[PDB]
This record gives C-alpha cells, structure tokens and sequence, in this order.
C-alpha cells in the first residue's frame, strides 16, 4: 500500500502475500519431482528426500513457462498443521503467492490421478511466511521458527515460517535477538527489487513467464542435472542451444542527470512513483525514438523496480553463446549506448538497468561454459 520513506539494509517482514499448501502422502515426494523444477532428492540417490530446511522451485507449464515460483519445506518434524497423522509417506509445505494458493491446490489435485498424495492450503493463523535480511547474515529450527537462507542471491536473507500462530512472542523475540526493526511487507519489496529478485504471479505472469528471462536458472530454482518433469523439454533446449538476451534486472527511474538501494528515494520523479508505471508489460524503449522496444516493465516502487531488459542494449553484461571474447579469453565489454525511458513519454523521465554483482557474476561463469 504505501510508499517505504528510505531504503532498510536490514529488517524483518511479515509477508502477507505469501501462503503455505502442505502436500502430503505416499507419492508426494514422487509426484512432486515430476511437478517442480527443482530436485526434492538429495544429490547422489534417488530416493532419500531432501532435508534441507527449505529451498527455492517452480512449477511450469507443458510449455516451459513458469506456472508458480515457490518455496518447498520439507516437513518431518511433528509439526501439528497435520492435526491427527494420515501418513507418517513424506510431507511438503509449498510457499505460493496467496492468491494462487487455492489455484495451486486445485492444479495440485487435479494432475495426480493414482498419486497417493493429499493437499489443502494451510490457514495464515496456522503458519506464516516471513522474511528477515541483513548484512551480517543469519540462517534454524528452533521451537516455533523455521528459519533457512533464501539462496536466490547471496544477500535475499532468510525465509522464516512461524509454526505458533498469531498471538505469539516468537517472531518479536527473534527480531530483538536479531535487532532487526520488523517492517510492513513493502520493504521486502524494495529490498527485493534491489536483488533483483522477481516474485508472485503479479511480476512473473502465471503460464506466461520465461524461466531464463525470470533468472530461475541464475537463482538457483532449476536442477539441470534431474530427470524429466512437467517443462523440462524447453528449460533443457534454452539452456543448451538458447541464446538469452533478456532477462529480468533492477532498474532505477530518474530524471535526466543494496548498491542499488543507495540510490532509493520515495520523492517522484515526473509521476507519482514506480508503481504507477502501468502495472504489467509497460515497453522501455531508447530516448532516441529508434528500434522501439529494448525491455519490458514488470513492477517498481519508489524510484526504483524490476524490468526484463534487452541485455545487449541496456547492460553491459556478456551474453553466454553471442558475446566474443577478448585476447585474454574474457568476454568483450560493449559500452552502453544512449539512455532509455517508457514508451509515449517525451518527458525527461529515465530507466537505467543496474545487474546486481551477484547477476554479473554469474553470467561470467555461464558465458565461460558455453565459450568452451
């Protein structure tokens, strides 16, 4: 709802946007590795379930876009949202935007056929989804708290799944002990959006997202190396023979003239804020008026927001399977030329694509292996 006055480096947030489906039973493991592009197995075996407190996936569609961008909780440690035991196969708790919640039990319900699984969507009072970050790191299970790193980016923070309920002291004392200010769920947003990091089905569009434009393979969310699941086949053919020139990135608004969250400011620059910039798909083209479309708006707020920008136009970054390398066998570094701004406005509004280092970095190791 409202505008963060400045950007917070650290704190803690309840998000109110996220809500927990438990999926559970026999075949839950096995059907959920067919389901999501991340591994539920550990590395090295086939069958032992992951025990790693929670980590990042996406559900797709047939055609590879992403459907719901999730976190997964494996869940063995007699928690109580399984108030009396139907099964003791496997239990996951799946993290999805709460609109989608019913949606993805429905889809959950509906593809099982003879999968031993059962599913329902776990109240807000019951469990709810928390996010902390700061500089100095934190990251587990102690009584009422679930708390695993988010590993989106070195710098996401934690994810934190609170187990007692609304009227408890768990959370208030971890942020005490943490000294973290708690904060409304739109300062997550902006440290977000600082990261980088898209999420829910407002900035990923539901059935029309593209894995490798939404940095999924960046974040961490795809295991390359797993057997088939449901969007496999166009994952795998973009990852081999693709050439990915767009992919999402933190963009700052300005007039003409975190690392990112420096430059935060709440003050307008010819609208309101980034919010209002329209809500979905907005094209960000070059000053110039020349080759009208080079990046597409997703969501902002402040001066600052999420595009899915034209890396050979917008950025400096080398292009895994396009850019040449040098003399030293380093990718070539092209200058970016002339600025950008929002399709329409003649005004002296700008957007500049600013890849966090964690991005660049990684691209580098992309581009390396693709090179050899």
């Amino acid at each position: 709802p409202s505008i963060p006055s400045s950007y917070a480096p650290s704190g803690i947030s309840h998000l109110l946007s996220r809500q927990l489906v438990v999926v559970y039973g026999p075949d839950a493991a096995k059907y959920l590795q067919g389901m999501v592009t991340a591994n539920v197995y550990m590395p090295g075996s086939g069958s032992m379930v992951r025990t790693d407190r929670g980590y990042y996936a996406a559900l797709l569609t047939g055609q590879g876009r992403v459907l719901y961008d999730v976190f997964i909780y494996p869940l063995t440690d007699s928690k109580h949202l399984q108030r009396v035991l139907p099964s003791a196969g496997a239990a996951f708790l799946i993290e999805v935007d709460k609109d989608q919640a019913g949606l993805l039990v429905d889809h959950i319900k509906r593809y099982r056929v003879r999968a031993k699984v059962k599913v329902k969507v776990v109240d807000v009072e019951e469990v709810a989804v928390w996010h902390a970050w700061d500089p100095n790191g934190l990251g587990a299970s102690v009584n009422d708290l679930l708390v695993t790193p988010d590993c989106r980016t070195p710098a996401m923070g934690s994810r934190i799944l609170h187990f007692g309920g609304p009227d408890g002291n768990a959370i208030q004392n971890f942020a005490e002990r943490c000294q973290l200010q708690v904060l409304p769920q739109e300062y997550y947003v902006l440290h977000r959006i600082t990261q980088g990091v898209p999420e829910g089905q407002t900035e990923l569009l539901k059935m029309s997202a593209i894995p490798h434009e939404s940095n999924l393979d960046l974040m961490g969310g795809i295991d390359f190396r797993k057997g088939c699941y449901v969007g496999q086949e166009l994952v795998t053919r973009t990852e081999h023979r693709g050439v990915v020139r767009k992919r999402v990135l933190p963009c700052v608004v300005y007039e003409g003239s975190g690392d990112l969250g420096g430059l935060y400011t709440d003050r307008p620059i010819a609208g309101l804020s980034s919010a209002r910039e329209i809500a979905s798909e907005t094209n960000i083209v070059r000053v110039s008026g020349k080759g009208r479309g080079v990046g597409k708006w997703l969501r902002g707020i402040g001066n600052v927001g999420l595009a899915v920008c034209r890396l050979d136009v917008m950025t400096d970054l080398p292009i895994p399977g396009e850019t040449p390398a040098g003399e030293d066998g380093v990718p070539e570094v092209r200058e970016v030329k002339g600025e950008f701004t929002i399709e329409g406005d003649e005004g002296p509004l700008r957007i500049k694509a600013v890849p966090p280092a964690w991005l660049r970095r990684e691209l580098m190791e992309k581009w390396e292996v693709k090179n050899e």
